Formats: C-alpha cells, sequence, structure tokens
C-alpha cells in the first residue's frame, strides 16, 4: 500500500551497478597482503578498524535505493561467503561485482538473461570440479602454520600459535579465540565442552559487538526429559535468582512456551536466561548428559530410575560452570568446576569401556568423548595495546582459524589467486548448448582473473601483466605480490583453502547472475 | 570560453534519441493517405496547420540540448531532403530514426559504429542501384496527373491541373504556385521569364511567410558589363526614387562593394533594390540580354558599339515589368510590358535564324529562347476561404510539383513504400567484409520496411502485417492504404518519383549513420 | 583588484587534474582506426561532429576554475601541436595528461618539482634523438598514399587522391581542401598563386567556421612601393566602391595607419578589404610582383621607371582574379584571369632566361617562378550528402594533407604508437644527475606506453597486454588494432610522420611538466 518507483532496462541496471561499484570498491582496498584498512565509524565509541571483507561489506548501505538494491545483494554474497567458511569474502565481492559487470554488458534485446545465468552455473560447476581434482589434502603441521600465516596477513606468531593449539589439541579441537588484557598473544589450554547445539531463539543476546550470549558464572540446569510443570521452572527461577546465577538450560527442545515465558522475562531488566538443545538422539545423549553432570558438579532431573523431580530443585543439585558463550551453531560451557575426582572415576570408566568390544560406531562415540574429557578446549589470547587493534587482529585470527580448519577439512590449493587463473582452461574444454551459455561461461572465464588482478593492483603493480605472466608460466609458479617476484607458492607457503576458494566463487556467482536477469526494478518512494 | 557540460556513452545516446523520437513522431503522424496535419503556432498571428514533413520538423525545437542535438540533425535530414527533391521529406525523417535507433541499439565495446557507418552507406548504395534498375520513365500525361494526384494526397483536381498546366508549356515549362482570391484554383498562362540565377546577397528579402524577395511593378537595370562608377549607379538609384519604382538590376557579378552599397540601402527603411547575376557565359548571355531588353521595353548599357553610358540614365531607357520573384536559384520575372511589335520581330528574327545552319548544340540555345518568347510561364491560382486552407493547400500544390518534376526528371518506382520493400532482396545478395558492415547491412535491410510500416499504422491497421503481405506477394503488387486494400500499384496510379525516394533514403543513411558513431556529447549549460 | 580565491598543495592540483582528466577522456575516446566521434553543440545551427582532437579540446570549457585551468593547459596543448604539425593532437593530449598525472603523483615534501621537470626535458631530448634516429625518409608514391591513408582513418580514396594531387603538382605543391556539392570527392588542377605572407592584422576575418578571410572575385591592388597619399588610396577606394568588387591589396607593409583606416572601413558594413605583405625582399620580390601582374590584368603602380602613380588608378590598370583565401601564415589567389598570350610570353621569357648563367641560387628562384606558374594549385573537392558530413570528411583530408606533407618534409616511423615504445631502450641509457632528474625520465618512459595502450583500448581489447607484446616482439612487429592482430606495420603501412610524432611529445611534454611544478592556484572568484 506504499507508493513505489518503477524503473526499466538499462538505466535501472547501472543505478545497480552503481552501488556494486561502490561497495566493492571499498572491499576491494583490503585484499591481499599490500591491502589496506577501512575505517567504520561506530555510534556508540571508537570507530572500528578492519581488513575484513564482510565487515566493510555489511557496514555500507546507500542512500539511493537503486543502488542500494546491488548494494545489499553483494553484501548477501560476502555474508552467505563468511557464514559458510569465515574466510574469502573479499574474494567473493570482487568476483560478484566481475560477474553483475560482465553480465550487464552483455545484455541485449535478444539476449536470453536466464540462459546467461545457466551457462554461468555450469561454467562454475566446471571450475568447482577442477579445484577438487587439483586440491592437495593437509598432511603436515607446517601446511597448518602456513595457510594459517598467509590467512592472517602474513603473521608468523599467529599462525605459529595456531599450529601449536592444533598440534596440542589435535586438528579437530576446539579453539577459540578472546581479547587478552596483555600486549602479547598467549594460548592456553583448559578444559572445556562444546556440542554443535546454540540456541533456539536468538533474543538472549547480550553483546552487541560479538552478537553472541555471553555468560559469566551460570547455574546449569539439566532437564533430561521435557520440563514437568511451571511448579517446576518457577523454584528453578526463583533459585536462580536467590543465589546469584544465571540459568544455561540443557533440554530436548524448549521451543513453544517455557521458552516464550523465558523470552518475557529476559524483556525484563536484568534477569538472564539461556537455553540450548540436546547434542544427540541417542545413548550418546544420557552419556554426554552424565558426563556434564559429573564435570559440573550435583545431580540429574528427568531420569526413569531415580526420579528426580524438576520440582524440588536445590542449589546442590545443579551444577556451577565458569562462562558459558552460546552461538548460533554450537554451545560452550568453560571452566566448569565440578568433582575432580568423580571426573577421574568417569574418565576411568570410559576408558575401561574401551576395552570390551568393538562395533566400529559406538566406538567413535566413546572415544569422542574420552577426547572430550582428555583435550583440553584451546583459548588463544590476543593482545594488543589498545580495542582497536586489538579487535583488528582478533579478526585476523578467527580469519586464520577459519581457514585453517577449511583446511584441515577439505584440503589446500594455490593461493595468490592462481587455482581459479589454473582452473581457465577447463573451461575451454566445455561445448555451450546455445549462444547465451556461450556468454555465460565467457563471463565466468573473464571472472576467474578478477583475484589475482586485485591483490597484483593492490601491491602497486600492473594486474593484467602479472596475471599474463602467471598463465605464461608454468601450474607450480604465482605471483608472491608480499616480495613482489615469481616463486613456487607451494614451497613459499603462499597456499588457500580449497573450501573457501570454491565457496567464494559458488556464492558470488549464484548472487550476481541472478541479479543479471532482471529487467524491472521496484523501489519504495522515500517518505 | 562558455561553461559546457560532457556527457559519455550510452545517457548522452539516449537522451538524443530521446529528441529524435519526438520530432519523428510530430512528422510521422503525417505520412501517407491516412495522414493527419500539425498545428504549429505562430508569433505574428493565425496558427498554421500542414501536413508537410519538412514544416513539422523545422517547427520543432527542444528545450533540452541533448535532445535539441537529435532534433537538429533530424531535421537537416528532412531540409536536405526538401532541397534536393521538394518532397519526401516524411520518409526521410522516419528512416532517419529507424537508423538511428537502430545504430545506437547495437553499440558495444567491442563494436566499431564508423564500420558501421561503412556497411550502412554500402548497403544505400546497393539500394539505390536498384532503385535505378527498377526505375520506369514516364511517358504519358496521365502518368503525369497521377503522380501530381499521389504527391497532393490524392487531390484529383490539383493532379489535373498540374496535368494540364504541364501539357499546355511542355513538361519543363516553368509553372509557379500563388493564392486566388476565389474559392476555385485557376490554371492560366500568360507570359514570363525565367533563368537559373538568384540573388547574390540574402539580405534582401521582404517576406517572412515565403522567405523570398518578392517585388510588384519594379525598373529593369542592365549592365551588361560591369558597372562603371558610383556616379552612374547614383543617378539611377536617383531616377528609382524619382520613378516611384524599385529596382532590380541585372549583371555580371555583383558582389562586393555596390552589392555593399546596396545592402546598407537596403537597411534604410523602404528603399527596394535586388540584383541578380548573369544567365549564360557567352554569347547566349548577350542573346538572352537584347531578349529582356526588347521584352522590357527601354536601352542597354554597357555594351561596346553603341557605347551607351550607365551615367546618363534615363527612365525611357528602362525596362519596366509587372512582378519579380528572386529567389535562391532562379529570378522570375511577370507580366512584363515591352514593345509587342518589337517582341513580334524579335520572334521573327529568332524563327528566321532558326533556318542558317545547324551545329547541334547552338540550335538548343536558340529553341530554348523561341520557348522563352514562345510558350508562356503558367500560372496555378491556389483558391480557398481562408489564408490557413489556401496554405496548406499551396503546400500540397508545391509538394505535386516538385513530385512531377522530378519525375519527369529521374523516372517513377512503386508507391506506397513498395519500392524500397522491394530493393530489400538487393541486400541479401551483398557479403559484409566483417561484423560491423554487417551490422550496418542488417540496419538498413530492417530500416527499408519503415515508410510502408508507417503508411499502414496512419491508416489504423497493423503495419508489419501488411509489409509481409506486400513481400509475399508479387512485385507488382502493393497495399492501397486509402481502399484498404492489396492492387496493382502502377495500374492504381499509386505511384512514386525514383528521385525522391533515392534523395530520402541518402540524407537519412548519411546523416543518421554518422550521429550514431557518437561516444561524447558537448553541450552549452544553459544561462 | 578583482577578489580572487588562493588554494595551496595537493587539493589544488587535484581539482586541476580533475579538469585534465575530463579533457584528455573526451579526446582519448577519439584515437586511432576504432575511435569514435564527439558531437559539439553550436549556438548558431547544427551541432558538429569530429574525430579531431584539437576540435574537441577547444570546445570545453568548465565552470569550475581550479579544473578550468587545467582543461587550458592541455587545450594549449593541443593546439600547439596542431599548428605546428596539424596532425597528432589526440596523441599530445593524452601524453599530456600522463605527464600531468604522473608528475603530480610524485610531488612530495623532499620533491623538487623543477629538477622533475629538467629530468623530462632530458628524457623527451634523448626520445626524440633517437625518434630522429630511427625515422626514414619517403621515396615512393604509395607511402604517400598509406600515410594519407592512415592520417585518414583508413580511408583508401581520400589517400589515393592525395596521392594522385601530389604525383600531379608534385610533394612540394600547393593543395587546398574545399567542399564540393556533389556526393563524390573530386581533385582538380587549373591554376593557382601562392606565396607564404598573410594578413597583417587579424580584423578582416568573415569566414566565422573557417576562420579565414575568403574573398570571391576581388581586385588586386599591387603598390610596389610604399602608397603615396591618402589621396591615393581613397580614389582606389571609390573605384572599388564604383567597380562592384573588394579590394585584396599587395605592399611591402601596410602596418599603422592605412591598415588602420582599412580596419575602420571594414567596421562599416558591407566595405570589404584586406591587406597582404610582399612574398620576397630582392629581387625575386620584383620578379614575382611581374609574375602576378602578368597573370592578373592591369599594371604596376610605384615602379621607378614608369613612375606609375596610385592616384590614377584606372579600372583597367587593376588586376582581377577569381577568389581569393586570406590565412595567419599564406595567401590564395586562384582563378586569377589575365592575358593568357601575356602569361605564355612570361613564361617563355623565364625558361628563356633559364638557359643563360649558373649560380645555384637564383636558378632556384627562377624554377621556383617556373612552377608557380606552370604546376597548377590542386583543389580537393569533398563530397556528401550534408553538411555534417562533408565536414567531418574535411577534417580527415586536412589532418591527411597535413601528414602527408611533414612525411615528406621529415621522413616517417613506425605507425600505432609503436616508434615511442621502440624510443624506450633510449631512456634507460641514460644516467639521472640526482633523484628528481631520475623521476622525471621515470615519468616520461612510463608515458611512452600511452598513445598505444589508447589505440588498443579504443579497439576493446586490454592496452596493456597489447604493449608488452609489442615490446616482446621484433622491432618492426607493431598491433593493427584495425584488423586486430600483430603485424609487420612498415609492410601493411602503419606508419607515421616523424615530426608528428615528435612533436606531440615535446608540446605535451613542454607544458605538463611545466604544470606540475606548481603549489600555489589562484583563481578569480567567479562573481
Ligand atoms: N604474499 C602473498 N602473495 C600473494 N598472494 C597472497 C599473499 N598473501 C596472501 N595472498 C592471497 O590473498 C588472498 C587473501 O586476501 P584477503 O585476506 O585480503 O581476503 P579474503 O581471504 O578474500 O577475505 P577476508 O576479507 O575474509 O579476509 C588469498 O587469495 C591469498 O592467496
Ligand atoms: N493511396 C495510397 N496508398 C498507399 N500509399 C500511398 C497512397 N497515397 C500516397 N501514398 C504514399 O504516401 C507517401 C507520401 O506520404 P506524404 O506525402 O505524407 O509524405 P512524403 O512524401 O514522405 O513527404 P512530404 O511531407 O514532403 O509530403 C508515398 O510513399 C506514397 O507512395
Ligand atoms: N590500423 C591501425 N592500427 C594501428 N594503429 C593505427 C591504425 N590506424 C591508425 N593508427 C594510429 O592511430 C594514431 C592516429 O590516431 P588519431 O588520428 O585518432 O589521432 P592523432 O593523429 O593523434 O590526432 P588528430 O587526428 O585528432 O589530430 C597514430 O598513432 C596511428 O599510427
Ligand atoms: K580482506
Ligand atoms: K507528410
Ligand atoms: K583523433
Ligand atoms: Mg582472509
Ligand atoms: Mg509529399
Ligand atoms: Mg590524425
Amino acid at each position: 500500500g506504499s507508493a513505489k518507483d518503477v524503473k526499466f532496462g538499462a538505466d535501472a541496471r547501472a543505478l545497480m551497478l552503481q552501488g556494486v561499484d561502490l561497495l566493492a570498491d571499498a572491499v576491494a582496498v583490503t585484499m591481499g597482503p599490500k591491502g589496506r584498512t577501512v575505517i567504520i565509524e561506530q555510534s556508540w565509541g571508537s570507530p572500528k578498524v578492519t581488513k575484513d571483507g564482510v565487515t566493510v561489506a555489511k557496514s555500507i548501505d546507500l542512500k539511493d535505493k537503486y543502488k542500494n538494491i546491488g548494494a545489499k545483494l553483494v553484501q548477501d554474497v560476502a555474508n552467505n561467503t563468511n557464514e559458510e567458511a569465515g574466510d574469502g569474502t573479499t574474494t567473493a565481492t570482487v568476483l560478484a561485482r566481475s560477474i553483475a559487470k560482465e553480465g550487464f554488458e552483455k545484455i541485449s534485446k535478444g539476449a536470453n538473461p536466464v540462459e546467461i545465468r545457466r551457462g554461468v552455473m555450469l561454467a562454475v560447476d566446471a571450475v568447482i570440479a577442477e579445484l577438487k581434482k587439483q586440491s592437495k589434502p593437509v598432511t603436515t603441521p607446517e601446511e597448518i602454520a602456513q595457510v594459517a600465516t598467509i590467512s592472517a596477513n602474513g603473521d608468523k606468531e599467529i599462525g605459529n600459535i595456531i599450529s601449536d593449539a592444533m598440534k596440542k589439541v589435535g586438528r579437530k579441537g576446539v579453539i577459540t579465540v578472546k581479547d587478552g588484557k596483555t600486549l602479547n598473544d598467549e594460548l592456553e589450554i583448559i578444559e572445556g565442552m562444546k556440542f554443535d547445539r546454540g540456541y533456539i531463539s536468538p533474543y538472549f543476546i547480550n553483546t552487541s559487538k560479538g552478537q553472541k550470549c555471553e555468560f559469566q558464572d551460570a547455574y546449569v540446569l539439566l532437564s533430561e526429559k521435557k520440563i514437568s510443570s511451571i511448579q517446576s521452572i518457577v523454584p528453578a527461577l526463583e533459585i536462580a535468582n536467590a543465589h546469584r546465577k544465571p540459568l544455561v538450560i540443557i533440554a530436548e527442545d524448549v521451543d513453544g512456551e517455557a521458552l516464550s515465558t523465558l523470552v518475557l522475562n529476559r524483556l525484563k531488566v536484568g534477569l538472564q536466561v539461556v537455553a540450548v538443545k540436546a547434542p544427540g538422539f541417542g545413548d550418546n545423549r544420557k552419556n554426554q548428559l552424565k558426563d556434564m553432570a559429573i564435570a559440573t558438579g550435583g545431580a540429574v532431573f528427568g531420569e526413569e530410575g531415580l526420579t528426580l523431580n524438576l520440582e524440588d530443585v536445590q542449589p546442590h543439585d545443579l551444577g556451577k560452570v565458569g562462562e558459558v558463550i552460546v552461538t548460533k551453531d554450537d554451545a560452550m560451557l568453560l571452566k566448569g568446576k565440578g568433582d575432580k575426582a568423580q571426573i577421574e572415576k568417569r574418565i576411568q570408566e570410559i576408558i575401561e569401556q574401551l576395552d570390551v568390544t568393538t562395533s566400529e560406531y559406538e566406538k567413535e562415540k566413546l572415544n569422542e568423548r574420552l577426547a572430550k574429557l582428555s583435550d583440553g578446549v584451546a583459548v588463544l589470547k590476543v593482545g594488543g595495546t589498545s580495542d582497536v587493534e586489538v579487535n583488528e587482529k582478533k579478526d585476523r585470527v578467527t580469519d586464520a582459524l577459519n581457514a585453517t580448519r577449511a583446511a584441515v577439512e577439505e584440503g589446500i590449493v594455490l593461493g595468490g589467486g592462481c587455482a581459479l587463473l589454473r582452473c581457465i582452461p577447463a573451461l575451454d574444454s566445455l561445448t555451450p548448448a546455445n549462444e547465451d551459455q556461450k556468454i555465460g561461461i565467457e563471463i565466468i572465464k573473464r571472472t576467474l582473473k578478477i583475484p589475482a588482478m586485485t591483490i597484483a593492483k593492490n601491491a602497486g603493480v600492473e594486474g593484467s601483466l602479472i596475471v599474463e605472466k602467471i598463465m605464461q608460466s608454468s601450474s607450480e609458479v604465482g605471483y608472491d605480490a608480499m616480495a613482489g617476484d615469481f616463486v613456487n607458492m607451494v614451497e613459499k607457503g603462499i597456499i588457500d583453502p580449497t573450501k573457501v576458494v570454491r565457496t567464494a566463487l559458488l556464492d558470488a556467482a549464484g548472487v550476481a547472475s541472478l541479479l543479471t536477469t532482471a529487467e524491472v526494478v521496484v523501489t519504495e518512494i522515500p517518505k
């Protein structure tokens, strides 16, 4: 029922391309080892300084709504890449801008932009197949350090710290980053618990900068079954309001109504509560719940044998933890002191249950519980002289951690944008079905040179010349833009995770090729 | 030294196309037998009503300068066609708009608009060759009446009057149009003299609607040689100021200084004077000069034998005429009374000199003098109840006269836009040198259907369907848009002059293909 | 006494670079065989369409005065190149923009821009020496046709016509361009006179579009000595005002006061007069004076023997010509009908005087008078369907004539911007005296790739890639941007005049490096 402005065709496409260009320019100045930082004004306090593509992308909104549409779509590209890999958002942004520009250029009366999108998707699938074919698994801790160093703007100490943490707690251990008060970075191993379930509702979030649910010294509520009555959760609320700890509850499903009462209690000032779902579904659920009960210290309500009721909640029957971190994906409970004698007894029980029988699937769960109570959660404490440098370095360490985890998940390819460059001959072996698919394949093939061009351009040299010298060289040679020479990139350690490259390409292509198909733009009149 | 606005590329091209579209729409509503009229506001008096393409074109100027640039270029198309043929300006306008639109559409990064212009010119030359190949000479007075009827919006009486005038004074006789006070049109022949020389300077023009130098009952001044002295033209000026009658002078070359004094005398209020150059260069010049001297009545100054001086100018030694019409191309004198006995004696002298000897080139000049004294100038007087109706009908009669003269000059082709339609297969036999020439040939081939489409669209039917039914028919069949059926156009008399068709195509192509090659538009900032 | 705005340093330099960039962008779109045209609005009539760099340059003035300063300086570059060579203004503009950009970039606190300008001059002198060392003379008419074809946007017929004219009247004959009424171009030689002297004062110009003094059928006044009295020029003025013909006077020096009276007579409406100076200084002056005296038909006033006075001026004692074109540099006296028997007698006198004695300097003057009266002035008549097309084609023909004349004057180098590219290794052999001279040499060496880059960029390909492939190829190989491949440029006829290249480089460098030295800009406040 609001009055709208309707634009058609090429002027609308150019207006969207203007917003795409502004956002991608501001993001693209941060690309590579010679990229620079962006200062973003914050309303509440000090401005933030970042070299992160998705942060710069999400911080820019435009007054002109036709430009803001393209800006929001490239924000979607950057945010989708950050969600799926945690790295490669600047690459995704420049690839999205390139595909948008080349798609907008090749639009005519007889052109079919939908079949151009089809050819773009076909070419991108071929490139992703070639990326998987040229990928290499990570087999050494030196490769781990190299990936973490490359992903952290060539910070050797950050990569060394990440490599040491992954050596101490395993390549699939839980590592988290928080801000340290001293000047130097440090790594500590403390006993920690993590399961891949988050909050049901995103209404409990307390910090706005971190956008998480962070709690210190919280009571742990356990309900193995469904919560029995309102007269069973209200005494728990009164005990939590009595004994000065907030309530973190672990349960099957708190979705409809008890979650609703917790939301309207959170709406009241000061009262803190958060809910997470069960990790497992079978016997592993009960085993992990008993592990958490022994590691916290208290009792369990909801069992079938002892019939302990939530109605008779008591301070000694609940577990106490140090710090609770709740996110969208996983829940962290940290520094939870229990009965250490009972923790050792449960460890003995687990390692004695190891030597009973083999079934090749239950032993994986029992050993992951063993590593849960055995290998501590690594904590990376980032140091600096002020909050701005700490936040910038924290972004870099988070990038390095995400990239290293993606590297052990999927493998590594050539860095410096050279993997996309070496995937160019794979597109030359495709035969398009019609002319519009040929246009799409050509768009993707011209787009595949953009990240190396941007990395070289940020170093102050001519990017197209560098890219031509890269494709003229052998397949192992690429441009080191830090030293400004042509090197064996694998030997020099300039490598990238395969997951990051393929997800940046896929998200950029998927959004930008759909944006290309537009003919009419409908916006709200600014009132 | 004036501040300018500079625009680049597609937005500038679209802004020019907007002015082209406005002017061509207003012109195109007047096309064909079912076209309508345009009312143009006039500052000095009553608004004018016209069905003439170049009048509507020249009457439109736009406030936006980027639109006004395209409007001025299509005005150039219409005015060039009117100057070269006097007919076919609406056709030239629609062809220019079509070529501008199709050229602006096929402009990309890799496209070369200059070679597209080259291909356009090649295709247009091929079409003009095919038009000449399919043309037919005019051999009958019925074809003359048919051409004059078609060119005057199907006015049978106008075409009959033009055919009767050309029957009485010859197909190459001089016919002029004026407006009569009575309601009926009337044709009459009395006398007349026309030679193809006009005024040297365009500063003597008295009427603004006709844009000509029209004089009633003027003196004839004759200087066979160059004018001797200021003391020879000043007594002529004083005698002209004495005997209540303006001065039309016939001479070799009045260009630099005496013409300048005549201009600054014309700047004074009331004083009327005009100058025209000699018709011939050889003995024909002296023979024609003696012919007007005998036909006007007086004497001649500037001869070698009698040595009559311009200094001793006398009232009885100068000729007197009835009306002088001076244009850019030819000078007209009408109703010039001389000594009719001496006129008959000069006629006897010419017809007796006819039977002396033959040289096949001097006898042509002798016989054209014979037709000068023999075949009088036909005058067409257009009637109506008011000035607006006679002005509209005068435009139609002028169109019909120009088209009939072009028809006897060059021939006739199929009317209704069917000649350009039948020239389409000639373009299919060309092989372009590159892709840009192919684009130009395709632009011209798509443009060749525009006049028949516009004629059919003005009749309220679907133009593209009509054009397809024309090209599916035999080469003699076209659409009569007046009766709304498909007929043998030659038998029904719907025919066109070949000159009109070929000049409309050539001017439209030549300007619009050059306009297509633009990338930057520089305009003045409106101050 | 007018209020001024004063700007310092970097923002002033950026503001000037903005105007430089705007003008150079608009000029640079027209470069090379795939360059496009610029449409310029004209106040009086139809807009003009041009591919000429200096026309686009001079047509752009900006409202912001800091931008308009840089725009006026690059206009100065383009106009100086046009004055010194008549071709290469787009190249001069892009080189000036490049030098201004690279000079503004390397300005710091410790940098000395004056010594950077010194290094720029040293580098440009080295490049010009290398251009002279790599040039070759023109020895064939096919090279003449090739240069004229390249300079006229690849128009084979224009180059063929220029080659035929230079074959018929000699490579140093006088050729001029005028617009023809027919559609096709034509060339004809009849007669003609030219000496390298123009008007003393630029006040008689009546052709506003051509910026020349164009006169038709003018009187020839001759004063071999100084003009005697006011009572000798006043009867000449009265005779000119008597015999309908304007006055072109040939004399020693009409500078102070008789020129002043001619100016105040020209201020009055209609009165036309123009003065030109003597061709020679010695006996050649008298010989040439008698030559146009015989070739015009009349007498001579001012001699020592016959004592003919200017006071007794007579109509039969003055010469009459066909057309007079007066320019800043030379005078065009065309179609002068003298006594052809006396012209033949003077030709016989000259050729019989030629067989008397040898002195190796006077015989050159005798033979140049012989070629003046024997080899006629060629005239090129440019055709088209409208005024805009003939104006664009006239610009191209004038470019081709100027380039061909410069080619026979100085020689030819490689086309396509490859000569400046091949002059790059000459700069690598220089040693700078300090760091600022090194900065200037580097600026010029980076600038030397700009014309080939712009030519390749206008064709829709990547310019830097093309320039690298040119520099890696053999010294004879360059990029044909019309066919889009790499060829022997000399064999394909893509060649340039050495004079055009060296004057474009010198004129760009001299102004742009001085503009680089600026620190403070003082402008007028807009009132
Ligand atoms: N020394 C180097 N030489 C060449 N390329 C390098 C070098 N160091 C890093 N790179 C490349 O830089 C890219 C990473 O750039 P950057 O970290 O600015 O952006 P990103 O990974 O796309 O996104 P995000 O903004 O999330 O960090 C990778 O392609 C990597 O291979
Ligand atoms: N009865 C008819 N049926 C079909 N076509 C017709 C008929 N009468 C005229 N025509 C066509 O109409 C066209 C002439 O239209 P019109 O007189 O409006 O414009 P024009 O000749 O292009 O320009 P101008 O404005 O100078 O008259 C010609 O192509 C002619 O063949
Ligand atoms: N087919 C071609 N291939 C490559 N280069 C070409 C070709 N034709 C012309 N050129 C180059 O184009 C340049 C001339 O371009 P252009 O005529 O637009 O500019 P200009 O001579 O600098 O200036 P202007 O003509 O505007 O006074 C020359 O360097 C010439 O060698
Ligand atoms: K980045
Ligand atoms: K019409
Ligand atoms: K040019
Ligand atoms: Mg990164
Ligand atoms: Mg008509
Ligand atoms: Mg040129």
